[PDB]
């Protein structure tokens, strides 16, 4: 469900699409491969989309969704470290 | 530290806001009084601010309690959001 | 018009279409007809002499507004039930 | 009609014949004058379907009301001071 997908699952995605491989995001995020591979198949499964054969075309328009979510919630944090 | 916070701490928090008490919102929420209650402290505590007070029984927001409840649910609007474009796809 | 004369059902409209991003989803929401949706909205705009929504997208005032109504309708809702209670 | 009709106008008026004791009383307060008092008040009752006056003493219904009605009044205050900024 789309509902059980977390912050962390957004994160390893965007480092996979921006990186162009599972091992670049890993070293990108201070990860290890295991965690990412793990990550991205479980957002597959929640999203009942295939994202990877190279991003498919749902995988690039999710990207997009997804950066502007990620400001929102970085956003958010912002705000939180004000009050 | 805020990096800390997750959705689940925040759909306590805003539930607190929106019922009045620890323990309506537990019952909203189908949840045990006593995991809303230690949510919330953990949620002060990575904030790192006061979010209640008790000065007459039932809970008192502060201030910044106030602007957190209306900074979370503009983040929930973007999130509600997203799972949408996401469904669509 | 006047600000004084704003009342719940379009506070609660306007959240809706907020939330949902579009007047068919924020109708589909509330089981309300979208024509509801729309006539309550263009009224809100009226009453508040603000332009919410110029793939009707909302104006900066109206992110601003989304989060006061948010807050005053913590207090609304309950004041309601209490209403409906007596 | 319905709770969702109430507006912050009726609320004000509701509050000032509360603490005046009549509708000239209250129209004084408020710079408005009897008329849109009696009008506003007929408009409150019909959407919220109770009577709240029986000069006008408050019903038992009013004077439970109004204790949650101050609180409500505070955040429509703000509210609007909110919106007039915009």
């Amino acid at each position: 469900s789309v509902m059980n997908i977390n912050q962390e699952q957004l994160l390893m995605f965007q480092a996979v699409m921006e990186t162009g491989s599972f091992s670049a995001a890993a070293r990108k995020l201070g990860k290890v491969p295991s965690a990412v591979s793990m990550s991205i198949a479980n957002l597959e499964i929640d999203l009942n989309l295939t994202l990877f054969e190279t991003p498919t075309a749902e995988a690039r328009v999710l990207y997009e969704k997804t950066a502007q979510l990620l400001i929102e919630m970085n956003q958010w944090k912002q705000h939180a470290h004000a009050l």
